[PDB]
């Protein structure tokens, strides 16, 4: 149950921090 | 347990919407 | 609350993926 969705939320957290940076890239160059 | 998960998924739910706006805005700006 | 949680991160993982795609698209327009 919960160790499965925690590692998903972990994955989610990583992704969010990833995309956040990407958007910063785009915005500073666009 | 389930407290911290719903906690973080709201962080994530809002992060993800926030990004969707940045992407929408950025699409207009290219 | 457990099942709603697991399905909520479902949407998140899937929106995470389309943001990667839409931010990848915007990369070579800027
Ligand atoms: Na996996
Ligand atoms: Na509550
Ligand atoms: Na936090
Ligand atoms: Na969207
Ligand atoms: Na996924
Ligand atoms: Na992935
Ligand atoms: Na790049």
């Amino acid at each position: 149950r919960m160790k499965q969705l925690e590692d998903k939320v972990e994955e989610l957290l990583s992704k969010a921090y990833h995309l956040e940076n990407e958007v910063a890239r785009l915005k500073k160059l666009v």
